[PDB]
């Protein structure tokens, strides 16, 4: 079947199994896809969303090792626009409102976040080896 | 050229860029390879090496998302033996003594660990946002 271009974006700080599963899901939305992943800039992430440990370069270099990722846009724009979709020939945006125009255009595909598998979740498990008392 | 079977093993706790770079290096030792990765058991790792946060199943499930990994042996034997190499048709073992017989057989290939890129290194960077005084 025809190849389908999928776009996902995010911070991908401290990349963990939850990111990987959501990238796999986006890659597998159709039988033949190209998965483009956008990685948000340090300045815009901190200004608009919250704290980020790793630099853009670190977050991007880790992401390239993930088998589902076919292309990376680093940094990506903070806000997806129709012109951006046209420039990269994107058929669907995969994400878990401001996506209203994407759904109106038929270009939205839902993916899911997995709870309890994050990198900081692992550090909490380490800390729980040390009793309060 | 002929396909070359490479074996690497380890704990792969809290998988990070350093593991990924060492897997990439093992995968790229020759132009055409199959990279088999062995993941050590929880009990043997803790008994012989040290603490491990994630279970065998978690460490294995994260590893499968890495593009360089072609096969996983989970759990792998704590000690590599000649019979193990024969069973899996392994041409080279990639690792960073007890590898003496591997070098004697011509089946040893060095790879490098990267410093300063581990998951716990990232947590140290988080903690450094909070001044001692």
């Amino acid at each position: 079947s025809k190849n389908v271009v999928i776009y996902a974006d995010g911070v991908y700080d401290m990349l963990h199994l939850g990111h990987m599963k959501q990238l796999e899901q986006a890659k597998k939305l159709f039988e033949n896809t190209t998965l483009i992943v956008g990685v948000t800039s340090d300045n815009e992430t901190k200004l608009f969303k919250g704290q980020v440990v790793q630099t853009l370069e670190e977050r991007t270099e880790t992401l390239k090792h993930i088998r589902w990722v076919d292309e990376i846009i680093s940094p990506c724009p903070w806000v997806v626009t129709p012109e951006f979709l046209e420039k990269y020939k994107i058929d669907y945006v995969a994400h878990d409102d401001i996506y209203a125009w994407l759904k109106r255009a038929g270009k939205f595909k839902a993916t899911q976040r997995t709870e309890g598998v994050s990198t900081t979740d692992l550090i909490v498990r380490i800390l729980k080896n040390y009793e309060d008392y």
